């Protein structure tokens, strides 16, 4: 029969009060013969009725895909409430239930260090600016780069890696033209995480 | 019926002449009623005969596990030859064949940079020494830290990450007591990869 996948809000959405975090319930392999789908939503067991469901969408493998979106409160998600999606369909003997909640664990504050290019890399046309983010827990986190108040997006960030003390670390690498570095332009690594004060910190990096 | 899993050599094994790279053919769920297992091995379609096979070993679920190991030549593996394991068993309508080979794609040479701790971290009891390895392809690679003729224990390396130009990068983080760093000890990041000259390079870092 059909299948359900339940997805969390984005970390940045839960950590910045101005943004709009959502939980999303996706149902796939919904047949043409029985396309009717009912969603029930629960927060710590209590039904809520503010979910928005989008219309059937025919796939290329001749099935329907149907999506329901629940807006969540920032502080409910961060406080560990459980979000349950129940999907009912004529083709299901019993409805499918999926539950999701924030990654558990005692929070630990990321330490954020910026590292300039190696001298050896200055022979290249482009150089690497590095942000080390370590000692954090749980692993949900957002790391971004900017300069003069504007996003610098030519970067890649590693997945979180479990360290030997049970916390996580990652590195983000921003590539910039060497000339911008050598001209003394200032770059900053921004980190958003539940265990930071105001859920945000920034560290700068430039050539002296 | 029985099942076959074919495993490659470890990348480091293929890169250093001192080591012995092997391909391993394991067959599981071999029955008591039909316990006989025959291996045939091929390299680019040509049968080879120097594989070493171990005797059946009964498992706690009352089936046998039987392993055949083929030693490979380092340069054959790196040159992309294909290794085929054919497994024959009376309980099989037809023999099972599995094939394995090195990852494809144009190789690219890693660039290796060591980075000292940030000034802000020097207030801590332990500090982080960083090895950036970038611009490499394929993603198979070994990264190790040493100091004073001995490997270091407290390091972790990220998985390879696909960069915007289609090569990979990673970072390796070595944690040492601040005192060792301040005393001027030299640390070294060694990298082994098929696209390096002699498949090896090293970069050092000290205060
Ligand atoms: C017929 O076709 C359909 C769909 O059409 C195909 O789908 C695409 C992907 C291509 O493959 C093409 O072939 C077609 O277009 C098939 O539907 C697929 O079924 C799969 C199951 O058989 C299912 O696999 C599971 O994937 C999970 C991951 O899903 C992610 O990621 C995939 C790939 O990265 C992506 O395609 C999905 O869209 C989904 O992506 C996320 O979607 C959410 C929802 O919007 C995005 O939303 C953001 O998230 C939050 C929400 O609150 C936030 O608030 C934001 O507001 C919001 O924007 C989110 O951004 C997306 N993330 C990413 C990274 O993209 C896996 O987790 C899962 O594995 C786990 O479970 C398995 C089962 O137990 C385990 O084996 C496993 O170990 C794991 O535990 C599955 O592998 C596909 O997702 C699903 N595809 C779609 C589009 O729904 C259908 O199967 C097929 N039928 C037949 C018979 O062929
Ligand atoms: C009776 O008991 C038997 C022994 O206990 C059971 O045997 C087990 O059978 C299953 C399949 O039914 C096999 O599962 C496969 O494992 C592959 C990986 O195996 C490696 O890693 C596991 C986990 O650590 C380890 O136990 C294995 O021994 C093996 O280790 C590797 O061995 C090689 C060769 O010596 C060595 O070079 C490696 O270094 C070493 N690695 C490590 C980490 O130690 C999986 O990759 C297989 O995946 C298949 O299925 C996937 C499904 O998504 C698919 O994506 C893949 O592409 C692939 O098709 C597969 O899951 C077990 O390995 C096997 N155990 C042993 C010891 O052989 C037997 O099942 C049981 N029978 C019954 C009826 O109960």
């Amino acid at each position: 029969g059909p299948s359900v996948f339940l997805f969390p809000p984005k970390p940045k959405d839960t950590l910045m009060i101005s943004r709009t975090p959502e939980v999303t319930c996706v149902v796939v392999d919904v047949s043409h013969e029985d396309p009717e789908v009912k969603f029930n939503w629960y927060v710590d067991g209590v039904e809520v009725h503010n979910a928005k469901t989008k219309p059937r969408e025919e796939q290329y493998n001749s099935t329907y895909r149907v999506v329901s979106v629940l807006t969540v409160l920032h502080q409910d998600w961060l406080n560990g409430k459980e979000y349950k999606c129940k999907v009912s369909n004529k083709a299901l003997p019993a409805p499918i239930e999926k539950t999701i909640s924030k990654a558990k664990g005692q929070p630990r504050e990321p330490q954020v260090y910026t590292l300039p290019p190696s001298r050896d890399e200055l022979t290249k046309n482009q150089v690497s600016l590095t942000c080390l983010v370590k000692g954090f827990y749980p692993s949900d986190i957002a790391v971004e780069w900017e300069s003069n108040g504007q996003p610098e997006n030519n970067y890649k960030t590693t997945p979180p890696v479990l360290d030997s003390d049970g916390s996580f670390f990652l590195y983000s690498k921003l590539t910039v033209d060497k000339s911008r570095w050598q001209q003394g332009n200032v770059f900053s690594c921004s980190v958003m995480h539940e265990a930071l004060h105001n859920h945000y910190t920034q560290k700068s990096l430039s050539l002296s």
